[PDB]
């Protein structure tokens, strides 16, 4: 079992209509094969882009390959390279890891939570009627309130301006995080404001001044007699101690993580959702009508809807894999000596999993450039399906997603919600949102704009 050399790319011309970075290596793939590495000095990076490697990178090896690769832009935000996305491998992201994992088993109740919040949503948005308008902030505001509570225990009151502030320094920070270590190979991807790393560090000053004020504030609050949130985890894990590792600064870190991904994410997804339906009318009439024949108008929705709710679980798995939120994961790095397939990993390697390439291989979909939902359903329509063994969208192994119970349980009700409620149309200009996406830390869509209207099915 001698193992061979990984392919090397020497170099990365510009080839047109590759469009981002994940699409363009994934379309390297046809002359390099599934898997290659490209070199920056001294650094090898390895992207993979074919689940079977993809699955051993995360899953069968998933120890092997845990780890994180340091970087100038994560380091500023990770406080170098605290919290748990952008932390290595080791003893405080296990801790903080399992910590937080543990704090989304103290509200089996999230669906109470979200509700709240979306009824909220939905009469902010009542208002708006006839109206066309960006919904990014109405929606920003609904989760930042359920994330707020998971953390703290606190919400957000409409009107307050902390919330302008949140959204001002995570737009700030999501504009000036580079995650992806080749951009300087292919320039002409590489799209960064002016003073980039200044700007970074400016917003991240502003977040973590305000982390570490309601941090320091909570302390006067904290009692080990009831742990019902994720600071009041962290606090208590620091005086059961493991309590070096849980420094104020690395417990600030972890909220940070926490606070930011249980936003940005779900809300980059439900705008990316909306844009699709105002480019298929069709599946949108047809999720109307399931709505209104298994819930109707008599109550609003709740989780147990997700047994009926088909088509709108299948659009929802259908956006994940179209416009994953991460189309290359986040980088991982190997621990130790190792392999994928029949090639050398060595330690301190960076590999990538091009998400992208598994979600559009067409040998293991059909028409993967198109939105189809019903991908995701038998012939019948009657039960959900996974057509495809090359479907990732929350990673897997050891560095998988610890948000997805939260984001899917967010994803479906914000989206039944709406549906029960709102008629959701083009504007009057004719203007369809671009669906080409801007490949930042999170899989972004360019701001648009929908006429919303009050359904009058939903008279009474
Ligand atoms: C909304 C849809 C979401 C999707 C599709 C998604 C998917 C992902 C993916 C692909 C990764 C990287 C896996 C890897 O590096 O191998 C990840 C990591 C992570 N996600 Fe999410 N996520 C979502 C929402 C959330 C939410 C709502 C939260 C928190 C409330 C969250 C928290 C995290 C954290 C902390 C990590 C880093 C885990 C680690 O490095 O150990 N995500 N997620
Ligand atoms: C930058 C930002 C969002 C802007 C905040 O102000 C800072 C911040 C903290 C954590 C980051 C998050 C973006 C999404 C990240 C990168 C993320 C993530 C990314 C993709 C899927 N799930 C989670 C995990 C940690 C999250």
């Amino acid at each position: 079992k001698s193992l061979l050399s990984l392919p090397l790319v020497g170099s990365l011309p510009f080839l047109p209509r590759h469009g981002h970075m994940h699409n363009y290596f994934f379309k390297l793939q046809k002359k390099y094969g599934p898997i290659y590495s490209v070199r920056m000095g001294t650094k090898t990076t390895v992207i993979v882009g074919h689940h079977q490697l993809a699955k051993e990178v995360l899953i069968k090896k998933g120890k092997d390959f845990s780890g994180r690769p340091q970087m100038a832009t994560l380091d500023i935000a990770s406080n170098n390279r605290k919290g748990i996305a952008f932390a290595d491998s080791g003893a405080h992201w296990q801790l903080h890891r399992r910590l937080a994992m543990a704090t989304f088993a103290l509200f089996k109740k999230l669906e109470k939570i979200i509700c709240q919040e979306i009824s909220t949503l939905c009469d902010m948005l009542a208002t708006h009627n006839g109206q066309s308008i960006d919904i990014s902030f109405p929606v920003f505001v609904a989760v930042t309130n359920v994330i707020s509570l998971i953390c703290f225990n606190t919400s957000y009151k409409n009107g307050d301006p902390e919330l302008n502030v949140i959204q001002n320094y995570n737009e700030g920070i999501i504009d000036n995080l580079s995650k992806d270590s080749l951009v300087d190979l292919v320039p002409w991807l590489k799209i960064f404001p002016n003073k980039t790393l200044e700007k970074l560090k400016s917003h991240v000053k502003i977040r973590n001044d305000l982390l570490n004020k309601i941090l320091e504030n909570y302390k006067e609050k904290f009692r080990s007699d009831s742990i019902t949130n994720m600071l009041d985890t962290l606090m208590q894990a620091k005086m059961n101690s493991d309590s070096e590792l849980l420094s104020d600064n690395h417990i600030l870190t972890t909220i940070g993580d926490i606070f930011g991904a249980g936003v940005e994410t779900t809300t980059s997804v439900v705008k990316w959702t909306l844009a699709f339906l105002l480019h298929n009318p069709q599946v949108k009439k047809k999720l109307y009508e399931e709505i209104d024949q298994n819930v109707g108008f008599s109550r609003t929705p709740t989780i147990s809807d997700r047994n009926r709710l088909l088509l709108l679980e299948a659009t929802i798995r259908e956006v994940l894999r179209l416009r994953p939120v991460a189309p290359m994961l986040i980088p991982h790095k190997a621990n130790v000596d190792s392999s994928i397939g029949e090639f050398a990993v060595d330690k301190g390697t960076e590999v990538i999993i091009n998400l992208w390439a598994l979600h559009h291989n067409e040998k293991e979909w059909h028409q993967p450039d198109q939105f189809m939902p019903e991908r995701f359903l038998n012939p019948a329509g009657t039960q959900l399906i996974s057509p495809s063994v090359s479907y990732l969208p929350f990673g897997a192994g050891p560095r998988s997603c610890i948000g997805e119970i939260l984001a899917r349980q967010e994803l479906f009700l914000i989206m039944a919600w709406l549906l029960q409620r709102f008629d959701l149309e083009v504007p009057d200009d004719g203007q369809l949102p671009s669906l080409e996406g801007i490949p930042k830390v999170v899989f972004l869509i360019d701001s648009f704009k929908v006429k919303i209207k009050v359904r009058q099915a939903w008279r009474e």
